[PDB]
């Protein structure tokens, strides 16, 4: 048991040990080891390459709505390396694609980009 959301942080975002993006990230009490989960949406997840149309649920949410990762999808995960300032995400091939029935870049979701 741990918890420490300071209310947004800026990190290098990482998925399946590949790099993704370098943007601000909001993360808050939910359900993980630190309690805290990142806010990630069907837009943003599909930039990384999550098949929002595979998970029989996210395709019924909004284009930018907060969507879980360890929950919506099976065996995907999200962790904060607060030692190294890095967002560690995991997603199996069973739910990976870019096609989001929507999709929005990080310039149009802008959570607190040095703001």
């Amino acid at each position: 048991g741990q918890e420490l959301p300071p209310g947004t942080y800026r990190v290098d975002i990482y998925l399946n040990n590949g790099y993704m993006a370098t943007r601000d990230v909001t993360f808050n009490t939910g359900d993980s080891e630190q309690g805290i989960v990142p806010c990630l949406t069907r837009a943003q997840l599909a930039s990384m390459g999550l098949n929002t149309a595979s998970v029989a649920g996210m395709n019924l949410l909004a284009d930018d709505a907060c969507v879980p990762l360890t929950t919506m999808v099976q065996d995907a995960t999200a962790h904060l390396d607060v030692g190294q300032q890095r967002l560690n995400l995991t997603i199996p091939q069973a739910f990976m694609s870019n096609r989001a029935r929507g999709y929005i870049p990080p310039e149009l979701w802008d959570p607190g980009i040095n703001a």
